[PDB]
């Protein structure tokens, strides 16, 4: 009797704790993940761009420096072919 | 680069919790769901033996005093009987 009573305490307790522990592995554990998701996303989507940057100002480097080169060569020509004209007055 | 390796940490701390919690839900959240049933089973039984106990008891009573009650009758007879046969003597 006396030991039974007691006993049923326990036992409408346990359920309880069971039952939240049912809530939060559907409540709590789920913003949890999909908040793992969105950081995880962002986080590799960012990693992503970060190189896009950087392939891409490496590419226009390169292409400015080519186009300079070629400028410098445009200014030898300018100044050879004036000189070529000029001398047959 | 900076405010990333950061976050990191972040969603890498993140990632154990929520791998524990699937942990944990899965082997103590079902050891608590074992002795949940086996406290809730002996609870039940031992109910039912308490009723069963009393239904037994209280049987025995009667099959008990009803035959107490014939014993008394059965003692008047004896007597009935023995006067009868005294007095045709």
């Amino acid at each position: 009797l006396e030991g039974l009573h007691r006993a049923e305490q326990s036992l409408h307790d346990l359920q309880e704790r069971l039952h939240k522990a049912q809530e939060e592995h559907r409540t709590v554990e789920v913003e949890k993940v999909h908040l793992e998701k969105k950081l995880r996303d962002e986080i590799n989507l960012a990693k992503q761009e970060a190189q896009r940057l950087k392939e891409l100002r490496e590419g226009t480097e390169n292409e400015r420096s080519r186009q300079k080169y070629a400028e410098e060569e445009m200014e030898q020509v300018r100044e050879a072919l004036r000189k070529a004209e000029k001398e047959l007055e």
